[PDB]
């Protein structure tokens, strides 16, 4: 474990969390000026294995890139400090191109 900090504080944002494409990363940010110390975890969970990366924008935001290979609904979960920020999960449909 990593903190018991403002999960609440923690904001969101980007194409990533309203639609994506199959095979094509999908990207959103999520911003933690205001939550200071804590832990970070993204969850995808629908149809099909979900390859998450990040990087720290070092300015209080961090982005987030991910990829799915089936089309269909699924649930962008943004956790931190093993707690749903504000919107989680986001539903997200997946198309194909």
């Amino acid at each position: 474990a990593m903190g018991s900090g403002g999960a609440h504080k923690v904001r969101a944002g980007g194409p990533g969390l309203e639609r994506a494409e199959a095979g094509v990363p999908a990207e959103f940010s999520i911003w933690t000026r205001e939550a200071g110390a804590g832990g970070l975890a993204i969850a995808v969970e629908g149809p099909s294995k979900a390859e998450i990366s990040f990087e720290d924008r070092k300015d209080g935001s961090c982005g987030v890139a991910y990829v799915v290979q089936e089309p269909g609904d699924y649930e962008v979960s943004v956790k931190f400090n093993e707690e749903h920020i504000p919107d989680s999960p986001f539903v997200v449909p997946v198309a194909s191109p």
